[PDB]
């Protein structure tokens, strides 16, 4: 007895990773590279070929001589690694995100929100000087 996946929407809502498109901890990449490399010579072949079409500076280097820089690479094009990657090995997307903080989410904001509204409403109450 598994969970089902629920119906995802490719369209309506959008800009959800558009807008997030993050650099991600070179731990998991890194160490991705090692899970690539079990993947067959034409398999990276196919991998390096959708990087190096987006990545400008690595189309003019040999895909047979590649470095697969991901400090270097577009966030953008390490999602649609593990993507390629995780539909190669026909596994699950288990890799639940938690968020530890809410970093800019805090008292400290909303109490400098609530001020700027305080200097404002000291320009708003006053009246225009009628000039003549």
């Amino acid at each position: 007895s598994m969970k089902t996946a629920p119906p995802a929407l490719p369209t309506g809502y959008d800009s959800e990773e558009e807008e997030e498109s993050r650099p991600m901890s070179y731990d998991e990449k890194r160490q991705l590279s090692l899970d690539i490399n079990k993947l067959p010579g034409e398999k990276l072949g196919r991998v390096v070929h959708i990087i190096q079409a987006r990545e400008p500076s690595l189309r003019d280097s040999n895909p047979e001589e590649i470095e697969i820089d991901f400090e270097t690479l577009k966030p953008s094009t390490l999602r649609e690694l593990e993507r390629y990657v995780l539909s190669c090995l026909r596994k699950k997307p288990r890799k639940p995100y938690t968020i530890k903080k809410p970093v800019g989410k805090t008292k400290e904001e909303l109490a400098l929100e609530k001020k700027r509204e305080l200097e404002k409403r000291l320009q708003d109450v006053s009246g225009q000087l009628n000039s003549t």
